């Protein structure tokens, strides 16, 4: 039972992102052939995390997302024993060596405001920095400190809106939007 959205995902994102997304879904027990909207969302989040880590200086960001659970926890252990940063309750997506904080990247189809709240009660880890992006182009970050400069965030926002368009021209957006 192969969907249009599954085939759109595979052509839309690059093969390394797709395969990491597949690994992640199967690891948590989900099927990208069936949970296709989730498939699309994991790839999007992954790509955003990668573009984010690319926006800084060379060795600025450690990438936690996209790794298998054990190795992701391993590097945060090491980050924590190297920095004395508090061990987060849940896996963050990045670590910032310049500002010395873990980052949780959010990608939402609803209001920046609502999702940001859900993400802060969900972690309660006072330490980790939160950065939300939406498919319509808005962002909110902890303490209004958006970490990267403006052109890097704008690149991410542009790609998000392109994903939205390519979906909509395939009549796939409405189903994707009401899935979250
Ligand atoms: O990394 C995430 N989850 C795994 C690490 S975690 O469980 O420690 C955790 C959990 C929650 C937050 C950070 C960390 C992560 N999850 C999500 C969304 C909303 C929260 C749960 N959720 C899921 O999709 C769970 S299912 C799943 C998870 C990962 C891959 C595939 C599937 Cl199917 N939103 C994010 O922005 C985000 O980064
Ligand atoms: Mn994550
Ligand atoms: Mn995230």
């Amino acid at each position: 039972r192969g969907s249009h959205m599954e085939d759109f995902v595979r052509q839309c994102f690059n093969p390394m992102i797709v395969e990491l997304a597949e690994k992640a879904m199967k690891e948590y027990g989900e099927d990208p052939k069936i949970e296709t909207n989730k498939f699309a969302a994991i790839c999007t989040h992954l790509e955003v995390c990668f573009m984010y880590s690319d926006g800084g200086s060379k060795h600025r960001f450690e990438i936690i997302e996209g790794r298998d659970r054990i190795m992701a926890w391993t590097v945060v252990n090491s980050i924590c024993n190297t920095t004395g940063v508090e061990k987060p309750k849940f896996l963050p997506d990045l670590y910032d060596y310049k500002e010395n904080r873990f980052i949780e990247i959010g990608v939402t189809r609803r209001e920046v405001h609502i999702y940001y709240l859900e993400k802060a009660n969900k972690i309660k880890s006072e330490k980790t920095h939160i950065h939300i992006f939406s498919f319509t182009g808005e962002e909110m970050a902890t303490k209004a400190d958006y970490t990267l400069d403006e052109e890097s965030r704008a690149r991410i926002k542009t790609r998000l809106f392109t994903i939205r368009q390519e979906m909509a021209s395939r009549s796939l957006w409405d189903s994707f939007r009401q899935s979250e």
